C-alpha cells in the first residue's frame, strides 16, 4: 500500500501550520544586522539570542547595546542571551570579561548572559543551536554576533537569515531552551566575575550533556501534508531526530538535492545518499567556499600558521569525491558550486528538496556535527509552492558569486599548493592523522 | 552465621506463592494446549516474549490463535516481542527465503481492524553479540514459562519434538512486575522497531539506537518490595545482561547453598570456569552434583552420517569434548557416586532442558544455557521458586521422573567418544581448529 | 460492586493449598486427630478452650500434654482456658490443674485462666483454636465426655484442620501477645492463684486492651484462589462482627447458618429478611430442645435453668411466624437437629458455595458485645473443597427435620406446667428481653 521509509518518515513528522506572509527573508548580512535590531526594539515580551558567540567588537556591541537599552525602556521584558561556555572564555581580555564590564556599567538593567557548555572540552561539543526568539516569531540563522556576520567595517561573511512569525513554534523553541539549556546543570553565567572554571564544573557537563543526548522538542502536528508547514528540530549525536531527518530527506528528491556546507566534509553515509541520487538519474548541487573565502586561509604572503592548511583539506576532500564522480558532472547532474567574493568569508548552510522542502540549519554536515555539537533546525515544508519568489530569489543570489567546477582538474592538486602547506599535508596524510581531522573538524 | 552465598539467598526479595498456582506440564505437546487455552480465555493482556516465532505450522497456529483472540475481544492488550536479527533471516545454513519479520507484515495484511503489534527487539548490533533470551508468556495473571520458542518441533506439531520445561505460575504481583519491565525497558526502548512493518529499519540504520539501548539494558533490573519470608514458598523473577548482572550472582551463589545436591540441565555443555569452579567445591565438600545434558544425536545441529556433512554440524561434537574433558577431571567422583553425569537421547528428537535444582527446596526455571555467551551478552531471565516446605514435591519428582526417562548415566569418560572415534571430516575440521586454537574461541560465542 | 461485596474483596487473605484442609465429621475423630497432632508435635502445642474439664474425656487430653512434653521438653505447651469457668461447677477443674501440675513434676504444662471480664455473665473466653505447630485444629468444642464422644454420649460440633503456617504464626502471636501476656490473666495451676476482686481491675484494663485487639497482617491472596483469613473480635465494632454482616447479603443464591442457640440480634435478622425478599435462599440450622444441654426431662425434677430450651424455642417460633410466606416458596428453611438425648452444638455460616465461616460464635447478643469471638473465613471461589463441604453439610441435615410451619412448633400453651408459669411471669415483666440479650 505505502510510499517507501523515506517519505514515510516525512509525511510523519509533527509540522507547526504556517502562513505564507509571516515567513520574511533577507538577502545580506547587512540587512540581517539591522532586522535583528528593528526587532530588539519593538519586542515587548521576551528576547532569547542563542548564539555560538558574541564578539567584544563593533558589531557585537552593537546588539548587547541594543539589548540593554531595549530592557531599559521596558523593563519588563524577558531578555536572556546564550552563548557557546568555551568560546566566550578564549581569543587575552575574552567576551566573558566583557559581558562582566557591562553588567557592572549598566546596574538596575537585567541582561543576563548564560554560557552553555556542550562538552568539557570545546573540541568536544560547542553550542550550535540557531534561533534569536523574539516574542512570537524567529530569526534564523547560522551567524554569530560580530563585525563580518553584521557587516559592520566594509568585510562580511555570507550566512543565511529567515524571520518566521509562527506562535506556537516560538513557543516550543523558547520553551524547550528554557527547561533543557537555562535550567539545564553545568550552564553558568558569564557575566559573573566569580563564574566557575571548567575543571569546577567537568562532572556537570558530562551529566548535561547525557540529559541533552534525548532532549527533543514534544509538540503535536496541527498541519498535514498538503499545506504549508514548519518543523523545528533538535538533535545531539548520531542518532538524533535532525540526524533521522536529514538522512531521510535527501532520498526524497523526485529531481533534484541542493546542499550548502562551509567546509566540504560530509559523511560517508551522506555521500551514498548523494551518490544514489546520481546513480537514480537526479541531480545534486553542491555550494561551497574556495579556499580563499575560508576564514583561517592565510594568504601567500602573510606569515603561514598551521590552521591555514583546513581549507587546503577541504579543497582535497571536494576534488577527491568530484574525482570520482566525474562522469555526472559531464551528464550535467552534479553540479558543484565555488562561492568567492574578493575576501569575503562564506557561511552557508542549508538543504533544498526539489522546490517542496527547505532545510535552514546551524549544521555544517560534517561528522563534527553529527556526534559532538548540539544543533537545530527547521524544516519548511512548502508543498503548494508558496514561497517559490524567496526560495528562488534567495538561490539567484547565493549563485551569483559562484564559478561551477566543470572538472575535478580545475581545483588545485597538492602540487600547486605553497611549499610550507605541501609539506605539512604530506607529513600528516604519511601517518593517516588527514582522517582524524576530518572528523574532529 | 551464614557464610556469604545463603545471605544471598537470604536476602533476595520474594513473592509470596500458592501451592495451588503451580502447575507442571511434562511434554511439548501439553505445553501447546495450554498457551492456545490460555490465549483463548485471555481477558486482559497477552505478552508474548519468545527468541522466534516461526514461520510453519506450529507457529501459524499460535499467531492465527492470537488475531483470534484479538477479533474476539478487541479490547484485549497483545503484544509479540521476538529477537530482531533472528526474525530477519532463514535458520542456519538452510536456503535463504522468506523470513519471518516478512511473514508478520502478510500476516497484519491478512487481518485488518485487529491490532497485533509484532516488534523486534536487538540486543546488539549484531546477532553473534546478542540476542534476546528472556523467557515469558505473560498472560493476566499468570506466566507460562518456558525456554521454548515457537515452531513445528517445539510445540510437537507433526510428531518430532524438542524437549523443553514448562511451567505456568498465576500471581498478580510477579506477572504484573514482568509485564510492566518488559513495557518500560524493552517495548518502550531505543531501537525496538516493528517487524510487521513492511518499511521497518535495516540493522544499519538503528547501530547507535541498539548502543544505547544495550546500555540501559546493561543495568535493568526488577525493581518491587518483597512480602515474604524465607519459611514459605516464593517465587523471585531474576533478569540480567552481562557478568554483574543480579540473574549471574544469584546463579553464582545458588550454587554453594547446596547442603545436599545440585542438578544442572543445559542443552550445550560449555560451563563458564566460574560455574565449574562452584562444581569442584561442591564435589570437594562431600556433595553430590547431577549434570544432564544430550547426547550429540539429541542436538539439532547434528548431521546424520549418511548425509553430507556440513561445517556447523561439527557442534554437537565439541560440546561432547567439552563433557570428555570435565568428567576426564573428575572422574574419581563419578566413583564414589557424587557427580553424575547423563546423557538424554531419544531417537532423533532434540534437547533443549534448562535449569538448577538446589536440593528440594530451590528450583531455577531460565531461559539461561549456563553458557560464557549468556553470562555476557544476551538478555536473559528467569524464575526463582523457593519451596522450602516441599509443597512442590510431587511435581518438582515427577518432572525430574521423567526428564531421567530417556538418559544415560555415563558412569567413566572413556564411555563418551573421543575425537578419534569421530567420522573423517568432523575428525579433520577438529584437528584443524584446535591447531590454531580457535576451539577456545568458539566455546565463547556459542 | 454493592458495599458487601467489596468489604470482602478487599479483606487481608492468606493462601492456602487444598491438600492441606482436613475435615472430620463426628466427635470421636475429632478426640483422636487431637491426640494424634499432640503426640507429633515438634515445636509448640497451644490448647485456646472454654473450659478443660476434669473428666475421663479431658483427663485423656491433659494426660496426652504431659506425655508429649515429657517425651520433648523442648515443646511450648501451653493450655489457655476461661478464667471464671474453671473456677466453678456446671449450674472445680482449677484445683484439678493444681493436683496435676503437683503429681508431675519437672513437666512444664502451664494452664492460663484469662477473664474476658470481671463477671462471667459479662464476658468468657470463646477464642477457639489448637495451635499444634503449623496447623490449626479449629472446632466449637470445648474438651470433657461429651465434646469427645468419651463414653457412649456425644455433642455435635464441627472439626477442621488447616495447615497453614502463616496463619497459625499469626493466631499463636496474637494469643502470645495479647492474652498470655495480657493483664490480668492468671494461671489455675496455681494453688496462691488470686481471686477474682483482688484482679477485678487489671480486668477492666485487660478487656480495654481487648476491645481493639486485632490480627496484623498482609493479604498475600487475591480473590480467584483458595484463602484463609483468621478473624477475632470484642464488641460491637469489632473487625469479625463487620465481616459476619458484611458476608450475609453476598450471598447471591443461598446463606447458611447453624446456631446452637437461636437468638440473632436483629441487624442479623434484617440481613436474613432482606436476602429472603431479594429472592435468595436461607437455611438455619438449630438444635431441638431436646438437643439443648439445659433440657431436663419432663419426668426428672424441673429446675429454672431447664427454661433456657423453651426460650430459644420461642425465638424461632415468633422467627417463622412472620416469614411463613418464605417457607411457602422454598425460600426458608428450618431444620431441627435431634438425635436421642445428645446435644447440639454446631456453628458456622455458609455463603454460596464459595465462602465458610468457621467460628465459635453464637451468633447472638452476648457474642456481639460481650464475649472474646473469634474465626477463619475459607474463601473456596473454585470449588476445590466441594467434595469435603458437601459431606459435612450432608451429615449434619442428616438428624434434621425440616419445619414447614411454624406452628409445627410447640406453643407456650403445650409447654410443661413449671415451665408455662415461668416464662408467663418473665415476659409480664419483660424481662425475656434482657435474657435474650445476656444468654
Amino acid at each position: 500500500f505505502k510510499r517507501n521509509k523515506h517519505q514515510q518518515h516525512l509525511a510523519q513528522l509533527p509540522k507547526i501550520s504556517q502562513s505564507v506572509d509571516d515567513v520574511d527573508f533577507f538577502y545580506a548580512p547587512a540587512d540581517f544586522r539591522e532586522t535583528l535590531l528593528e526587532k530588539i526594539a519593538s519586542a515587548k515580551q521576551r528576547i532569547c539570542i542563542v548564539a555560538l558567540y558574541l564578539e567584544q567588537d563593533d558589531g557585537g556591541k552593537g546588539i548587547l547595546n541594543a539589548l540593554y537599552e531595549a530592557k531599559r525602556q521596558r523593563p519588563e521584558l524577558d531578555v536572556r542571551v546564550l552563548v557557546d561556555w568555551h568560546r566566550a572564555q578564549r581569543g587575552s581580555n575574552t567576551n566573558a570579561d566583557w559581558y562582566c564590564r557591562m553588567a557592572q556599567e549598566n546596574p538596575g538593567v537585567d541582561v543576563p548572559v548564560y554560557g552553555v557548555p556542550i562538552n568539557t572540552r570545546e573540541a568536544l561539543g560547542v553550542l550550535h543551536f540557531k534561533g534569536f526568539i523574539i516574542d512570537d516569531s524567529v530569526l534564523y540563522s547560522g551567524a554569530s554576533l560580530n563585525d563580518v556576520y553584521l557587516h559592520q567595517h566594509d568585510k562580511y561573511r555570507y550566512d543565511r537569515y529567515h524571520l518566521i512569525r509562527n506562535r506556537k513554534m516560538s513557543d516550543i523553541m523558547f520553551e524547550w531552551v528554557t527547561q533543557n539549556i537555562m535550567n539545564g546543570r553545568g550552564v553558568n553565567r558569564l557575566d559573573d566575575v566569580n563564574r566557575p572554571k571548567s575543571p569546577e564544573i567537568k562532572n556537570d557537563i558530562r551529566l548535561f550533556r547525557q540529559e541533552l543526548r534525548d532532549a527533543a522538542y514534544h509538540f503535536q502536528g496541527d498541519a498535514d501534508n498538503d499545506q504549508l508547514s514548519v518543523t523545528p528540530l533538535v538533535g545531539l549525536g548520531k542518532s538524533s531526530l535532525l540526524n533521522k531527518t536529514i538522512f531521510h530527506l535527501m532520498p526524497c528528491a523526485e529531481q533534484k538535492l541542493t546542499i550548502c556546507t562551509p567546509y566540504f566534509n560530509l559523511p560517508a553515509i551522506l555521500v551514498r545518499n548523494i551518490i544514489q541520487l546520481l546513480r537514480e538519474g537526479k541531480k545534486v548541487e553542491i555550494i561551497v567556499g574556495d579556499k580563499t573565502a575560508n576564514d583561517f586561509y592565510i594568504p601567500e604572503d602573510e606569515p603561514f600558521k598551521i590552521i591555514g592548511a583546513l581549507p587546503y583539506l577541504y579543497e582535497i576532500n571536494l576534488r577527491r569525491f568530484l574525482s570520482r564522480l566525474q562522469y555526472y558532472v559531464n551528464t550535467d547532474q552534479l553540479v558543484v558550486r565555488l562561492w568567492k567574493d574578493d575576501d569575503n568569508t562564506y557561511h552557508l548552510k542549508g538543504m533544498w528538496v526539489d522546490d517542496k522542502w527547505m532545510l535552514i540549519t546551524g549544521n555544517n554536515l560534517n561528522p563534527r556535527a553529527w556526534r559532538l555539537d548540539l544543533e537545530n533546525a527547521i524544516l519548511i515544508h512548502d508543498p503548494q509552492l508558496e514561497l517559490a519568489p524567496q526560495r528562488e530569489k534567495e538561490l539567484e543570489l547565493i549563485r551569483e558569486h559562484t564559478t561551477i567546477v566543470k572538472h575535478y582538474r580545475d581545483l588545485q592538486s597538492i602540487a600547486d599548493y605553497p611549499v610550507k602547506v605541501r609539506k605539512l599535508i604530506r607529513r600528516l596524510r604519511r601517518i593517516r592523522i588527514d582522517r582524524l581531522i576530518s572528523r574532529i573538524l
